[PDB]
C-alpha cells in the first residue's frame, strides 16, 4: 500500500508542521464506525495509531505508525439513534478484526489523503461512543470503589484505556506503604485488586499511565477514587470504609424514619421545602456553640436560635429541609489552617491570604481588628462610587470557608468542611448525626442538592479533575470538532449519556440513599441529563427506597441535538419533579437576566403590577393580567390540560397560557411542579420587592407583599419551595448570585435584629450595572427589625399551618385538581390583582376528603384597594379558624364576611375561608363549565 506523506530550521519543516494533526472531529462511536467529515470522498482514509508517543510523521513527511485502513460505509440505525448530532457525518468501516483493545491503549489519530497518497487533513480520535460500545455492559455488571467484603476487600477501578494501573496504599500520615499493580479484566476495562480486611481505615490513590488526548501524552499521575466512600483532609486521599459500620452512626441511626410520607401523589404535594446552607444556618448564631458555627452539627444544639426556629417552622407545617451541597466540593480547602474567616483577626487573612497583604487593605495586617470589624466600619460611607465593603470582601472570598458548593470534587462522599474533623471517617457520623437530627428531632424530610450535570475540572493537571484523570474524554461532553471540554453549565461538563457515568450517578444515588437516609434528590440542571437516565436512575432508586422523590432544574439545555432532554416539557407524566419559574416570574416579576432598570420596571402580581405602579415601569393591564394568568394556573399546580378563563375572557387550557413563547402549563400532576418565589439563586424575594416597589408603598405593606408573594406558592397545589430566611424578608444586600459573596452577604440574623439589609453595594463583578438602581431605590423605606421579622415570621406560619391543614390544597393528581379546583373574578372585568381560587369538597367533586369542610376558598388580594366579593352570596362561607386566632396579626386582619355571604378583603391580604361541613357532605363549590 502507498506511505501516506506530508521554531523550525528550513521553511520546508514549517511548511510540514502546518499540514499536522489538528482538532480532533472524528468520532470513534462503535467497533467498526468512524464519524469524520475530513475523510469525504477521499481515496485514502486511515486511523493511525501509537501506543506510546504521538502519531507524526517522520523525517520525510511519512506517516510510519501502524495504522487501519478505513472504507466508506453509510451509517447504521443503532449509530443514528445512539448519536443523533453525529448522523450526518461521513461514515467509515474499520475491518471486523481490528483489535480494538491494542488501539485504546494510546493515540489514535484519523488520516486522510489522495490517490498519491498525499495529506490532506489529520484530527484527533473521540473515542467514547467506541468505549461503550466495547466495555460499557461488561462494566456495568461489575461494582466498584474500594469494598470491604466477609473475606476483605476488593478495589475496583474502570480505566479501560490505561496502560497500567497500581493501587497505592498510604499510612495515616501518608507515607507509601505498598504499590499493587492492578488485575485489568479485558472484558471490561476494570481493574481491580483483592487483599485482606486489614485495610479498612487504609488510605489510597490510584496510580494510573493512560493516555491523555488533550496532553497527546502517556500521563503518570496519582487519582482518588471516584468511587471514594471517605476521604482524607481536603480530599487528597482516597479511605477504606465500610459505611454500615456501627461505629460510623448515630444511636439508633437503623430505625430513623422519614418524618413525613411520600407515598402517594396526595403524600407529595404536602412537600414544603425550605432550601439552606450549612453555613447560612449557623455560622452568625452566637448562640449555637462557636465549634459547631458552620458544621454539620450545629444542628444538634437544640437551644440555639437558629434550631429552634427551625422547630417552629416544622411545628407550623414546613416539611422538608433541601441541603444545598453538601458532598464533596472542591472550593473550600479543608485545611483549617489556610482558612480565614470574618470572625478572625485581619492578621489571620493578611497570613494566608497573599492577595489582601498585596492590596489597599494591607494597612489592617497589624490591627487588632477582626475581618467582621473591619467590613463594618467600611459600611458608613460604602456606596456606588465607593463599593469598599465587596472590594475586600472579594479578597475575603478566596481564602474563607463559604461557598454554595456547586462544583464536585467526589459525589459520594460529605464535604469535609462541614465536619469538625475533616480527616478520614468522622465526617460520615457527623453528617448522619445531622440527618438524624433533621428527622428526629426537627421532624422533617432531608432533600439533597446533587450536582452531577458537571465536575468541577478536567484535563490531566488539575488537582480536582478525577474522572477526566482516569478515563481521559470519556465522563466530560465535549464539542464535536475541537474536543474541548464543554461548559455551558458554568464548569466541566459532564457526559451522563455515556453508560459508565450513568452507572456512576446511580450508584452515587443509592450510597445516599442507603447509607445516608435522604428523602429526595434536587437535581442541578437536570436539562443537561437525558430524559432516559434520569428515569432509569429513578427505577433503580425505588428498588431501595420506594417513596424517594426527584426533581431538577429541567431548564432548556440545548442538548435536544444529542438526546431527549430531561426537561420540564419531556417529564410531563413521569412523576419527576420540575422547579417551575412561571408562577416564579408571574409573582416576583421580570426574570433572572434583568438588569439596569429593568429591575425596577418589570414588577410582578406580589408587587403590584398594574395596581401600584412605580415611577419607571409601563406594564399595562393587559399585561399585570397576563401575569395573573400565568399565577392562578400555577396556583392550580400548572397543569398542561387545566380549563381557565384568560385575561380576555376566553376559555384556555394551560398549555395554551403563554410564558415567553412557551407552552405555560407543562404537567401532568401537581407533583410534577415545584412552585418558589425565592430560592438560593438570583435575588431575594425582599431584594426583589426592594428593587420594584412604588416609592409609596411603606415597610409594612412591603411586608404583606413579601406574604402575599409568599401565598401564592404555599396556598397552591404545586409542590411549595422556598429559600431559607424568606421568613424573615432575607436580604443579600442586592446581591443577585451569591455562592462566593461569604458569610457577610449571606448572614441570617436568627437573633431577629435585621435582614441583612443595606450592609454594602453588593460584588461590583456581577452586580456593578445595578448600582445606579440599587442607588435609586435603596433607601426608600427603613430597614427591617425585629417588629417586622416578627410580624413576617408569623404570617408564614399562617400560611403553612393553612396549607398543612387541609388534604384539599394539596390533592397530588391532576385529574383531581381538573375536578375541584376553579377561579372566580377572572375575564376582561376582572378585579386586578385579585386571585380567588376555589377547592371543592363537596357532591360534585366525589368524595369528602376533609371532614370538616365541603369546600375552600383562597383570596389573595394583591392590590392597594378593599376588594369585594359576591361571588359566595347565600352560602355559609366562614373565615379559618386559624387566620381568626391571629387577630390583628393575621394576614385575615380585617377581613369582613357579611351575613349574605359577601367577603371584603383588605389591601395586601390574605384570607383562607370554609364551607363548614355538617351531618352529611354538602353542595361544595362545583367546578363551573367551560
Ligand atoms: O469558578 C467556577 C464557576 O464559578 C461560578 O459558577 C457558579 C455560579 O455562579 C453559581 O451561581 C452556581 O451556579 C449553579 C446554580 O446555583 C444552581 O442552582 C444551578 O443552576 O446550577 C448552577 C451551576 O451549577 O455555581 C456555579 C459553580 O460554582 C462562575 O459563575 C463560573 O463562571 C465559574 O466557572
Ligand atoms: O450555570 C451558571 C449560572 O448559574 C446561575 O444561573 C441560573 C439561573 O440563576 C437560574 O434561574 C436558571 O436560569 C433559568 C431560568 O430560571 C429559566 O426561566 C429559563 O430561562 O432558563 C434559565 C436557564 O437557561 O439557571 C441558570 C443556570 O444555572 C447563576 O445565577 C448564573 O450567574 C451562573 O452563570
Ligand atoms: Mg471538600
Ligand atoms: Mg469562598
Ligand atoms: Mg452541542
Ligand atoms: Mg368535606
Amino acid at each position: 500500500d502507498v506511505v501516506v506523506r506530508l521554531v523550525y530550521d528550513s521553511r520546508a519543516d514549517a511548511f510540514r508542521a502546518a499540514f499536522g494533526v489538528a482538532l480532533a472531529d472524528a468520532h470513534w462511536v462503535d467497533k467498526t464506525t468512524l464519524l469524520w467529515p475530513g475523510g469525504e470522498n477521499k481515496p485514502i482514509v486511515r486511523l493511525y495509531y501509537s501506543h506510546s508517543s504521538k502519531v507524526a510523521a517522520d523525517s520525510n513527511g511519512e506517516f510510519s505508525d501502524k495504522y487501519v485502513k478505513l472504507t466508506p460505509t453509510t451509517v447504521s440505525q443503532q449509530v443514528s439513534m445512539r448519536f443523533p448530532h453525529l448522523a450526518s457525518y461521513p461514515a467509515f468501516k474499520l475491518p471486523d478484526d481490528v483489535n480494538v483493545d491494542e488501539l485504546l491503549q494510546g493515540e489514535t489519530v484519523a488520516i486522510a489523503a489522495e490517490s498519491d497518497g498525499i495529506l490532506s487533513s489529520a484530527t484527533q480520535v473521540q473515542t467514547a461512543g467506541v468505549l461503550d460500545d466495547t466495555y460499557a455492559a461488561a462494566a456495568e455488571a461489575l461494582s466498584y470503589g474500594a469494598q470491604l467484603t466477609d473475606s476483605g476487600v476488593t478495589f475496583r477501578v474502570w480505566a479501560p484505556t490505561a496502560q497500567q494501573v497500581e493501587l497505592v496504599i498510604y499510612s495515616a500520615d501518608k507515607k507509601v506503604i505498598a504499590s499493587h499493580p492492578m488485575t485489568r479484566d479485558s472484558a471490561s476495562g476494570a481493574w481491580s485488586w483483592q487483599g485482606g480486611s486489614d485495610l479498612k481505615g487504609a488510605f489510597y490513590r490510584y496510580a494510573m499511565t493512560v493516555y491523555h488526548p488533550q496532553s497527546r501524552k502517556v500521563e503518570q499521575y496519582e487519582v482518588t477514587d471516584p468511587y471514594a466512600h471517605s476521604l482524607s483532609t481536603n480530599s487528597e486521599y482516597s479511605q477504606v470504609v465500610d459505611l454500615n459500620d456501627s461505629a460510623l452512626k448515630p444511636e439508633g441511626w437503623d430505625g430513623l424514619t422519614m418524618p413525613h410520607a411520600q407515598k402517594t401523589k396526595a403524600d407529595l404535594a404536602k412537600m414544603t421545602i425550605h432550601e439552606s446552607h450549612i453555613r447560612d444556618l449557623s455560622a452568625w448564631d452566637q448562640t449555637v456553640p462557636a465549634e459547631l458555627r458552620g458544621k454539620y452539627l450545629a444542628l444538634t444544639a437544640q437551644e440555639s436560635n437558629m434550631v429552634q426556629h427551625l422547630k417552629q417552622l416544622s411545628a407550623s407545617g414546613v416539611t422538608h429541609i433541601e441541603l444545598l451541597p453538601v458532598f464533596d466540593l472542591a472550593t473550600v480547602n479543608e485545611f483549617s489552617d489556610k482558612v480565614a474567616d470574618i470572625q478572625q483577626p485581619f492578621s489571620r487573612l493578611c497570613e494566608v491570604n497573599s492577595a489582601v497583604k498585596s492590596s489597599e487593605f494591607a494597612g489592617y495586617c497589624d490591627s487588632g481588628s477582626t475581618v467582621e470589624e473591619v467590613l463594618t466600619q467600611l459600611k458608613q460611607n460604602d456606596s456606588k462610587d465607593n463599593p469598599q465593603v465587596q472590594a475586600l470582601n472579594t479578597l475575603v472570598a478566596q481564602t474563607d470557608s463559604y461557598n454554595w458548593g456547586y462544583d464536585p470534587f467526589h459525589y459520594t462522599v460529605p464535604e469535609g468542611s462541614y465536619a469538625t474533623d475533616p480527616e478520614g471517617t468522622a465526617r460520615i457520623k457527623e453528617f448522619r448525626t445531622m440527618i438524624q437530627a433533621i428527622k428526629q428531632d426537627l421532624g422533617m424530610n432531608v432533600i439533597m442538592d446533587v450536582v452531577y450535570n458537571h465536575t468541577n475540572a478536567a484535563g490531566p493537571t488539575d488537582r480536582t479533575s478525577v474522572l477526566d484523570k482516569i478515563v481521559p474524554w470519556y465522563y466530560q461532553r465535549l464539542n464535536e470538532t475541537t474536543g474541548s471540554v464543554e461548559s455551558a453549565t458554568c464548569c466541566s461538563d459532564s457526559a451522563p449519556e455515556h453508560r459508565m457515568f450513568a452507572k456512576l450517578i446511580a450508584d452515587s444515588l443509592a450510597v445516599w440513599t442507603t447509607d445516608y437516609k435522604i428523602d429526595g434528590f434536587r437535581f442541578d440542571l437536570m436539562g443537561y441529563h437525558p430524559k432516559a437516565q434520569i428515569l432509569s436512575a429513578w427505577e433503580r432508586i425505588k428498588a431501595l427506597n420506594p417513596d424517594i422523590y426527584f426533581f431538577g432544574e429541567g431548564w432548556d439545555s440545548n442538548q435536544s441535538d444529542r438526546f431527549e432532554i430531561a426537561s420540564q416539557i419531556n417529564l410531563k407524566g413521569t412523576g419527576i419533579g420540575t422547579f417551575s419559574d412561571r408562577l416564579r416570574d408571574a409573582v416576583r416579576g421580570g426574570g433572572p437576566f434583568d438588569s439596569g432598570d429593568a429591575l425596577r420596571q418589570n414588577q410582578g402580581v406580589g408587587s403590584g403590577a398594574g395596581v401600584l405602579p412605580n415611577e419607571l415601569t409601563t406594564l399595562s393591564d393587559d399585561q399585570a393580567r397576563h401575569l395573573a394568568d400565568l399565577t392562578r394556573l400555577g396556583m392550580a399546580g400548572n397543569l398542561a390540560d387545566f380549563v381557565l378563563i384568560d385575561k380576555d375572557g376566553a376559555v384556555k387550557r394551560g398549555s395554551e397560557i403563554d410564558y415567553n413563547g412557551a407552552p405555560g402549563g407543562y404537567a401532568a400532576d401537581p407533583t410534577e411542579v415545584v412552585n418558589y418565589v425565592s430560592k438560593h439563586d438570583n435575588q431575594t424575594l425582599w431584594d426583589m420587592i426592594s428593587y420594584k416597589a412604588a416609592q409609596e408603598a411603606d415597610l409594612d405593606t412591603r411586608v404583606r407583599m413579601q406574604a402575599v408573594s409568599l401565598a401564592t406558592v404555599m396556598l397552591g397545589q404545586g409542590i411549595a419551595f422556598d429559600q431559607q430566611g424568606s421568613e424573615l424578608l432575607r436580604s443579600k444586600s442586592f446581591t443577585r448570585d451569591s455562592y462566593d459573596s461569604g458569610d457577610w452577604f449571606n448572614r441570617v440574623d436568627y437573633s431577629l435584629q435585621d435582614n441583612n439589609y443595606n450592609v454594602g453595594m453588593p460584588r461590583s463583578s456581577d452586580d456593578g450595572s445595578n448600582y445606579d438602581i440599587i442607588a435609586r431605590v435603596k433607601d426608600a423605606v427603613a430597614t427591617p427589625g425585629e417588629t417586622e421579622l416578627k410580624q413576617m415570621t408569623a404570617f408564614y406560619q399562617e400560611l403553612t399551618a393553612l396549607r398543612k391543614s387541609s388534604p384539599l390544597f394539596t390533592l397530588g393528581d391532576g385529574a383531581t385538581v381538573m375536578k375541584r379546583v376553579d377561579f372566580r373574578n377572572t375575564g376582561a372585568d376582572q378585579q386586578t390583582g385579585l386571585l380567588v381560587m376555589t377547592i371543592d369538597d363537596g357532591m360534585q367533586a366525589g368524595a369528602s376528603l376533609d371532614s370538616r369542610v365541603d369546600g375552600i376558598v383562597v383570596a389573595i388580594n394583591a392590590a392597594p384597594e378593599s376588594r369585594t366579593l359576591q361571588d359566595f352570596a347565600g352560602t355559609s362561607l366562614q373565615l379559618s379558624a386559624i387566620q381568626q386566632a391571629a387577630g390583628d396579626r393575621s394576614l385575615a386582619s380585617g377581613v369582613q364576611v357579611a351575613a349574605d355571604g359577601s367577603v371584603t378583603l383588605p389591601a395586601w391580604s390574605v384570607a383562607v375561608l370554609e364551607l363548614p361541613q355538617g351531618e352529611s357532605q354538602g353542595a361544595g363549590l362545583p367546578v363551573s363549565s367551560k
